[PDB]
């Protein structure tokens, strides 16, 4: 289990709980078709209205930790509990206001993922442990400036052998995209973007050989 609760935005750490919708519980979604499988639910109150400024071609770190309290001290769960592979994801949605609560029939592109290297056998789930939780990607610096939401996910696959299975811990920051240009790509909706017959969502991590994470490829620029 893990919660996604805080931001740095090009090495400006916005402090715990600040731009992101933090669910109460490092609890998994388990139900793709669900409305939760957007941003989480149950988030804690009162959420915050800060939506971080972040220039398209900005690096952004999406922090990782075992609960929704963020780091608090040496815990060997935290970021995730390591025995839990699978793949690290994050996308963006364009919204006409980042602190809107319904976040239902939004379009969403992939921007960054890490899924599994067969040669090393490692997941992008090990590299988030390595890095503290730290998730860490660029904006595209091509995108239209404005209000997007950034939803970023890990997925644990220790019980993903059949669906459900598969836990998604996820929450969505809160992002204002500054300078750019006009690029606005195509997006998926959630739900929709992840379906039963994914191998990305059902797979035995046991037999497992080569592995794609589930949705949309990863736009770029
Ligand atoms: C993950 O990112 C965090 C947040 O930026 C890093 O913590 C900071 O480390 C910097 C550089 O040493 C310090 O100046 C900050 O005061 C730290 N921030 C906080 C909130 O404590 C952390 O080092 C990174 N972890 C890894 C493995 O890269
Ligand atoms: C944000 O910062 C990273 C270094 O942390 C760069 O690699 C990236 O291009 C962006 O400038």
């Amino acid at each position: 289990r893990t919660v996604f609760s805080s931001l740095t935005v090009n090495g400006v750490d916005l402090g715990q709980g600040v731009a992101v919708r933090v669910p109460s519980s490092n609890a998994p979604v388990t139900d793709i078709e669900s409305d939760d499988i957007i941003c989480n639910t149950g988030f804690i109150q009162p959420v915050s209205k800060t939506v971080a400024a972040v220039p398209a071609g900005g690096t952004v770190i999406a922090h990782f930790h075992h609960t929704s309290a963020g780091y608090v001290g040496p815990d060997p769960s935290d970021p995730l509990d390591p025995t839990n592979k699978g793949p690290v994801l994050a996308y963006l949605a364009k919204v006409p206001d980042a602190t809107q609560s319904d976040v239902t029939g939004l379009k969403w592109f992939k921007i960054w993922q890490d899924g599994y290297t067969p040669a090393t056998r490692q997941w992008g789930s090990d590299k988030l442990f390595i890095n503290g939780g730290n998730a860490t990607f660029t904006i595209p610096s091509c995108l239209q400036a404005g209000q997007y939401l950034l939803r970023v996910e890990s997925i644990s696959l220790l019980n993903a052998e059949q669906y459900p299975g598969a836990q998604f811990f996820l929450s969505c920051g809160q992002i204002n995209i500054t300078g750019g240009n006009k690029v606005q790509p195509v997006g998926v909706d959630f739900p929709g973007a992840y379906t039963s017959t994914d191998p990305g969502i059902v797979t035995d991590i046991y037999e497992v050989g080569t592995y794609t994470p589930p949705g949309p490829a990863v736009f770029s620029c």
